[PDB]
C-alpha cells in the first residue's frame, strides 16, 4: 500500500454521503476536505470509479458530479 491520501480520500466519501444522509458526495467538496485541486481529486475519483468503487451519480454533462460507493 502507498495510496494513503486516496484512502483518506475514500474515507471522506464515505464520512461525507454519511453527514449527507440521502444525498451523495460533492466533487468540490472532497477537495475542500482533502485540501487538494479539482482535477487531482477527480482522476482518482474517476480511477476508483472504473474499477467498481465509486459510481457517477450524475445527469451527464454540465453537471459537478455526485460520487457514491458501491463495490
Amino acid at each position: 500500500m502507498s495510496e494513503s491520501i486516496v484512502t483518506k480520500i475514500i474515507s471522506i466519501v464515505q464520512e461525507r454521503q454519511n453527514m449527507d444522509d440521502g444525498a451523495p458526495v460533492k466533487t468540490r467538496d472532497i477537495a475542500d476536505a482533502a485540501g487538494l485541486s479539482i482535477y487531482q481529486v477527480r482522476l482518482y475519483l474517476e480511477q476508483l470509479h472504473d474499477v467498481g468503487v465509486l459510481e457517477k451519480v450524475n445527469a451527464g454533462k454540465g453537471v459537478p458530479g455526485l460520487w457514491r460507493l458501491l463495490e
